[PDB]
C-alpha cells in the first residue's frame, strides 16, 4: 500500500535542487546520521505528475547506495532509474540498456564493451592526449576571461566521443549541445521560457536523426568502431531495430558527454580553492594523477541520482523496502559519508582509499566509460598544467536540477 508517514526533510522541492549543493549536504547529514533510510513524496512538479507514484525511499549512506547497486536481483532498473517522472516516450528514446536488466542488459551491453577495456582505453589514449593539448592550445589563442566550458570543459568530451562512434564533423557540436540539453530540463537559463518536454524532444530528436543517419551509414561499409559494431550485429537471429539503435546514441551521447564535462569544470574551481592541492599534484604528476582523477570524480560526483525499483521486500538501513516502491540512490550524500571517508568536505587528491560512488555503487549497471572517463581527466588536466600553470577557474554557474551537477558556464582566467 506504501503508506506511511513522509520524512521532515525535503528532498523532493525544486527550492531544494535550485539550492547549493553545500546547503543539500546538510539535509543529506542528518538523514544519514538519523533516518538513513527515509520516505519521502515524489519530485515536485515533474515533467509528468503520476498518480500511481507514492514517493521513494531516499538512501543517503554509501555502504546502503553500494548494497542497493549491487543487489539488482532486488533492486531492478528495468522500471525505470531517474530520480524524477519523467515521460515514458522520453525515456524509451534515451535510456537504453541503463534501464534495463539481465538478460536483456547482458546482451545489449555486451555489444559495444569491448571498446571501453583499459586495453582499448590504452590504444586510443594518444588521440586522447592529442585533442586535449589542441583543445587547451584553442583555450589559450581564446585568452583569459573566456568561459572554461564552452572552450575547453565541453570539448574534450565530444571529440573523446565523436571518435569512437564516428559521427561526422557537422553534426558534433549539435550532439554535444543536445546531449546537455536532455538533463537540462530544470535549468530556466537554458530554457528561456520553453516548455521543457517540447525542448527535450526537439534534442532527442536531432540525436535520433543523427543516429539513423550513422545506422544506414556503418550497415553498408561497417567499420572498427563502436557504432558498426551495434548496428551490424546479429540479437538473437536479427540486427537491432532502428528504436534499439537510437536510444543507445542517445545514452551515449549523454552519458559521454554531459559527466565528463561537468567533473572537468568542477576539477578546475576545486584546483583553484585549493591551490596546496595543485601543487601537490604539480610536484609529482605522473605519480600522484590517478588518485587526484579519483578524488576529482568524488569531488564532482556529477550523476547526483539514480532509482531503483523493488522486486521484493527488503530490509535496508532498518526499514522494510515493499517490493515496488522506488528507491533512490543519492550518490552526492554518499560521496560526503562521514562513515566512509575522512574528511570528504576538503579536497586531498592524495586520498587513498579512495571507495568513491561517482561512478554508482558497483555490479551489473556500473559504468561503461570510467576507463574512458579517467583516461580524459589526465589527458585534459595534464595539457592545463603543462600550456596553462596560472589557470584558475571563476564564478561559476550552476545548473538547477535533480539529476546532474552540472556548471552552466564559468569564466576563467590565466
Ligand atoms: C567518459 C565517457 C563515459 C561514457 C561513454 C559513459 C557511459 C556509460 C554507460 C553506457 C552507462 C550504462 C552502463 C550500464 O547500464 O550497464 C554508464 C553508467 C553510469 N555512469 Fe558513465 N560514462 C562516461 C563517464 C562517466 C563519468 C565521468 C561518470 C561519473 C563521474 C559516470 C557515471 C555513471 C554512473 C553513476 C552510471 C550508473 C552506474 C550504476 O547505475 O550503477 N559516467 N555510463
Ligand atoms: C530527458 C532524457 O532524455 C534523459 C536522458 C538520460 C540519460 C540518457 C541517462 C544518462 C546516463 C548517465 C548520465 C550516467
Amino acid at each position: 500500500a506504501s503508506v506511511r508517514p513522509y520524512d521532515t526533510i525535503d528532498l523532493s522541492s525544486r527550492a531544494f535542487w535550485a539550492s547549493s549543493a553545500s546547503q543539500r549536504e546538510s539535509s543529506f547529514s542528518e538523514l544519514r546520521a538519523e533516518r538513513p533510510v527515509s520516505w519521502h513524496p515524489p519530485v515536485e512538479d515533474a515533467l509528468i505528475q503520476d498518480p500511481n507514484d507514492p514517493g521513494f525511499w531516499a538512501v543517503t549512506r554509501r555502504a546502503d547506495i553500494v548494497a542497493v547497486s549491487r543487489t539488482n536481483e532486488v533492486f531492478l532498473s528495468g522500471n525505470g532509474v531517474l530520480f524524477e517522472n519523467v515521460p515514458a516516450e522520453l525515456l524509451e528514446a534515451s535510456q537504453s540498456f541503463l534501464a534495463m536488466d539481465p538478460p536483456r542488459h547482458t546482451k545489449l551491453r555486451k555489444l559495444v564493451s569491448a571498446a571501453f577495456t583499459p586495453r582499448q582505453v590504452r590504444r586510443i589514449e594518444d588521440s586522447i592526449k592529442i585533442n586535449a593539448k589542441g583543445i587547451v592550445d584553442e583555450l589559450r589563442m581564446a585568452g583569459g576571461g573566456v568561459d572554461f566550458v564552452e572552450h575547453c570543459a565541453k570539448e574534450l568530451p565530444i571529440r573523446t566521443l565523436s571518435d569512437m562512434v564516428g559521427i561526422p564533423e557537422a553534426d558534433r557540436e549539435r550532439v554535444a549541445h543536445a546531449a546537455d540539453a536532455l538533463v537540462s530540463w530544470a535549468d530556466p537559463r537554458y530554457l528561456n521560457g520553453r516548455e521543457p518536454l517540447a525542448v527535450l524532444f526537439e534534442n532527442q530528436m536531432y540525436l535520433h536523426q543523427v543516429a539513423a543517419s550513422l545506422a544506414a551509414e556503418r550497415r553498408d561499409r561497417p567499420g572498427d568502431d563502436l557504432f558498426s559494431a551495434l548496428v551490424n550485429a546479429e540479437v538473437d537471429g536479427d540486427r537491432l531495430a532502428d528504436a534499439d539503435v537510437a536510444a543507445f546514441f542517445v545514452l551515449l551521447a549523454v552519458a559521454g558527454n554531459d559527466t565528463t564535462r561537468q567533473t572537468i569544470s568542477h576539477g578546475l574551481k576545486a584546483l583553484t580553492d585549493f591551490p596546496s592541492q595543485k601543487a601537490w599534484l604539480l610536484a609529482d604528476f605522473d605519480t600522484r594523477i590517478g588518485t587526484a582523477v579519483e578524488e576529482l570524480v568524488r569531488w564532482a560526483t556529477p550523476v547526483m541520482t539514480f532509482r531503483r525499483t523493488a522486486a521484493a521486500d527488503f530490509e535496508l538501513g532498518g526499514q522494510l523496502i515493499r517490493a515496488g516502491e522506488k528507491v533512490v540512490m543519492f550518490y552526492a550524500s554518499g560521496n560526503w559519508d562521514e562513515d566512509a571517508f575522512c574528511h570528504p568536505e576538503r579536497l586531498d587528491l592524495s586520498r587513498s582509499p579512495n571507495p568513491h560512488v561517482g561512478f554508482g555503487g558497483g555490479g551489473v549497471h556500473f559504468c561503461l566509460g570510467a576507463h574512458l572517463a579517467r583516461a580524459q581527466l589526465r589527458a585534459i588536466f595534464g595539457e592545463l598544467l603543462v600550456q596553462l600553470p596560472d589557470i584558475q577557474a571563476g564564478d561559476p554557474v550552476y545548473v538547477p536540477g535533480n539529476f546532474v551537477h552540472a556548471i552552466r558556464s564559468m569564466p576563467c582566467t590565466f
